[PDB]
């Protein structure tokens, strides 16, 4: 009656079509890969790289299990190409593509029946191409259980992975070049050139290229590595704005002596399309604090102890008994922030006494109203909610930073525009971009629409003074490919969604800023 | 009131005073760029000679002959003055301003033929003991500004040189150059328009508004000559021109209940410089500024009764202040033209309770503008100086929601910048008006806080173009932006709410003629 009841489309909105994936390959100086059924040359170093890459998980502590393991997708012939001894490849879910052999078939070509069972959960075949496997890898069984998918083989499987619709899901390309002149290979491996029609908009760029190496296999084979990634313009916006602030910003100093370089006015754009979640990659974002807090906003919650009992401490300092009293909010119990954010969203202007009191029905529920208009007249131009309430500011532990947001609908996709008066580029902005990408996605699921874009308007954009060096280290990193957001399960009411219902997948941030 | 009102600081006139008046430059060169061999113009071409005359004499909007209360003015070095045949001196229909460190206004006068001539041209001849810069400075005075419509630098190698370099170059609205095929006339002084990207161009990008075909003069030798009107590329206005264009070519088409169709995109942001009395009044389509100025002053005063606008010849609220529209919103209790707690009421009484427009609201609600003003003056780095009119509570009580619902002020180097947030932006008639409103407010708020105007950042939400406006907003696209005009205050006030539309005037606004489609 007070809560927003999710529609019967709820899940159909964000259903993950195809699981993203990386690609591993070896090529000779001529771009050749091999001829039909063999890789004539053999470089132990490359072999090891393959073993480690495709098998290890990022969590430098966990060993592959049927709960968390990487997956390897390959074409039949390539499977045939594996020494019946090394098959299936250990520690990885082996996905063979073939319109003949079946899960039981591949399995029976294996010697010792001991493994013909120990490798029953390790082998699976699909009667289709990479797309269908990427599609079968997107189901609840495999996602998020399978951490990373590696398309390991087949000039035929490669061709598909390098062309739409698959390429749009290609997170990275690892390419070892074995400088061992050989004509064995017939099929050449080509990464689509930038700007051409085969690149379907994707700009492949090298993230890392090694120096010429020589394998210790008594052949002095010359080889080297390459990790190519799809240029992420989006994350660049962020990095550009930052680098500009540092370089040309205005250095202002607090009354507490805090330094900030800043510029006024700026706008960035992000695509929430096809399960894409814009979590920066140049510095890991605390997604859980985002989800737990956003969810907290949606419920009009005002009690910070709730995020606190959940590990999210973003409101501790402004919820201290000291702080609260320094605001004259002496009657507020510690951690009772007042009518901040979510409260104004769901109850604009309602009288606030304590976080205990029931507020159902109270005030103006801007969100319940945005949900209802979106579903009846999506072309309306007044679908925006605000927490910036001049009258209630004094009763708030603090004035809101992200104080306004408007929605827009076109061709069934919901877009959102956020207005942030003040934003810290070091920790706030990345966090907030997350917050509103998550808010827009839910609001869509709740309105029978499909996520579109998130437009971020910054007012006072500033890099704190002692972030300059770190933010410089980060500015060095090349942005990678954004992760994706899936939903394990749904809820009947928006207000009932928990952080354990959505899983972030394929998020591969760089290491902590080595400071 | 008084304490209710916003008192303007002493420096109220210090940050808006106009230093250098804007001007155009008219000159003639030979195929090699020579103006003359510092002795004379070795070539006189009839057709051009007429162009110079009409160009520097005529005023905007024909059927208006010059007068002492409204005339153009020409600036020239003493020699060039000397080179005008004493008889046709001074150029008639224009304020003849002469640069000379040896001649005084009186001396120039003594140079005319007789006392009669000296008494008829008293107020048409003035001497400035300085350069073009001092002439533009003097012209910037209340005596000649806005009195003098257009200043034309008519000549002098010495003057062109000054005219084409900082600081004066930043006030060169346009260059009118005539190229004549002067045979063997190997003069000495060269007139060269700084190229794009070079240091000398000082960041300006001179482009041709117009150029004429090679023309043949019906004089004696048939000397061939041509015309050029160079102007300083205005990226700022192209901002809007690009977005409009992107909307027509790529926007999404939509038709609401009324059946009114529009194309549109979502999310945009432009920037406009308000430094040095600059006013971002769009030039490819005349903006109704009298209305803009009236309504902004209406907004700041905290008004809600549309009538005060229609009594001043402004009807931008007639449709939404009517009897039917009012009722159609359930506002039956409201008198006709009483829009309710709209815009300014929230600006000066956020949250206050409304009854009627003639009610007394002093001390009621939060006076946001009054607060931003006091903070700008004491803690200009505060990251919370923004007023809002998007108040969900009173929304149902207004004649309709605000389109420009949020503004935020920023300070840097004593320059007040202002960002605006607009949910519904009508690119054809709406956007240009709003860019003027928030340009005016920023200027006014800067004045009220001892600050110099900075930039205006405009954030667009739902930016559209009506289908009815598509063809014309396409003709306009053709038009190449011209330099923006300026804003000068002819008087000041004790309080911010006291300013009337007449206390200020836009000068040097040269908008392209109305569009050729009814
Ligand atoms: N040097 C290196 O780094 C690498 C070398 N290689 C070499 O490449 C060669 C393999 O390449 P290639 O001949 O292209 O073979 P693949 O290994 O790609 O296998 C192709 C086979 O996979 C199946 N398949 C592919 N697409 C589909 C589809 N859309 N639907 C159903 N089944 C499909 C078919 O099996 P079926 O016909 O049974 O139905 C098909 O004939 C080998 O010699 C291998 O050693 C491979 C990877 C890396
Ligand atoms: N083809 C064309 O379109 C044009 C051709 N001409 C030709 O150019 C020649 C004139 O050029 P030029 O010799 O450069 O003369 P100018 O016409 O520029 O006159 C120079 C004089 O102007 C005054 N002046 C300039 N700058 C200053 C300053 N900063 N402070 C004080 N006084 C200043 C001085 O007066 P004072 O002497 O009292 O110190 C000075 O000597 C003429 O032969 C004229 O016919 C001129 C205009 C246009
Ligand atoms: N950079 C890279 N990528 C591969 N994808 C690869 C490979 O892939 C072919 C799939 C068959 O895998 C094996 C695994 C172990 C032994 C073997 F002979 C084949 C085989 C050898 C080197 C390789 N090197
Ligand atoms: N394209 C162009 N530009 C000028 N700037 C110009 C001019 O400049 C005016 C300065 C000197 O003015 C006179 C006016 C009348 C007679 C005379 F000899 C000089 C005079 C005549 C033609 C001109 N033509």
């Amino acid at each position: 009656l007070f809560k927003i009841r999710m529609p019967e489309t709820v899940a159909e909105g964000t259903r993950l079509a195809l699981r993203a994936f990386s690609l591993v390959v070896a090529v000779d100086e001529h771009g050749g890969i091999g001829d039909g059924r063999s890789i004539p040359w053999n470089v132990p170093e490359d072999m090891k790289f393959f073993r480690d890459l495709t098998t290890k998980l990022r969590g430098k502590n966990v060993k592959p299990s049927p709960a968390k393991r990487n997956a390897v997708v390959m074409g039949r012939k390539t499977w045939d190409s594996i020494p019946p001894k090394f098959r299936p490849l250990p520690g990885r879910l082996n996905v063979v593509l073939s319109s003949t052999l079946t899960t039981q078939h591949l399995l029976d070509g294996l010697p010792d029946e001991e493994k013909r069972n120990l490798h029953a959960d390790s082998i699976v075949a699909v009667n289709g191409g990479l797309e269908q496997a990427l599609r079968l890898l997107a189901s609840p069984n495999y996602t998020p259980s399978i951490e990373t998918v590696y398309c390991i083989g087949g000039g035929s499987v490669y061709a598909e992975a390098l062309r739409p619709p698959c390429v749009h899901l290609l997170q990275a390309i690892y390419r070892t070049t074995i400088r061992a002149s050989e004509s064995s290979c017939s099929v050449f491996f080509r990464v689509p050139e930038s700007g051409t029609e085969a690149a379907a908009g994707i700009e492949w760029q090298r993230e890392t290229i090694s120096e010429e190496l020589t394998s210790a296999n008594g052949n002095e084979t010359k080889y080297y590595f390459e990790k190519l990634i799809p240029r992420n313009r989006e994350e660049e916006q962020y990095l550009s704005l930052v680098d500009r602030i540092i370089r040309e910003g205005n250095v202002k100093h607090d009354r507490t002596g805090v330094g900030t370089l800043s510029i006024f006015g700026a706008q960035m754009r992000f695509s929430l399309r096809n399960n894409r979640l814009p979590l920066l990659t140049t510095k890991r974002v605390f997604w859980r604090g985002v989800c737990e807090e956003l969810l907290w906003f949606l419920r009009g919650e005002t009690y910070a102890k709730k995020l606190s009992d959940k590990g999210v401490h973003i409101w501790d300092d402004n919820g201290s008994r000291a702080f609260l009293d320094s605001r004259g909010l002496t009657e507020y119990e510690e951690m009772d922030l007042g009518p901040v954010y979510g409260f104004q969203w769901r109850h604009f202007g309602a009288a606030y006494t304590h976080h205990d009191a029931n507020y159902d029905g109270q005030g103006v529920d801007q969100i319940k109203a945005i949900v209802e208009t979106l579903k009846t007249n999506p072309d309306d131009r007044r679908m925006l909610f605000t927490a910036w309430n001049p009258s209630a500011l004094p009763r708030m532990a603090l004035p809101p930073c992200h104080l306004l947001a408007q929605f827009y609908v076109s061709n069934g996709e919901l877009s959102c525009m956020l207005y942030q008066r003040s934003c810290d580029m070091g920790l706030g902005v990345p966090f907030n971009i997350a917050s509103y990408a998550l808010l827009t996605i839910l609001i869509a699921k709740a309105t029978g629409l499909r996520p579109g874009e998130l437009v971020h308007t910054l007012g006072d954009a500033h890099v704190y003074s002692n972030h300059v060096e770190p933010c410089n280290e980060q500015l060095k990193r090349v942005p990678r490919a954004f992760p994706y957001l899936v939903f394990r399960r749904e809820r009947e009411f928006l207000e009932d969604y928990e952080e354990g219902d959505m899983e972030v997948i394929d998020y591969a941030p760089y290491p902590p800023i080595s400071m």
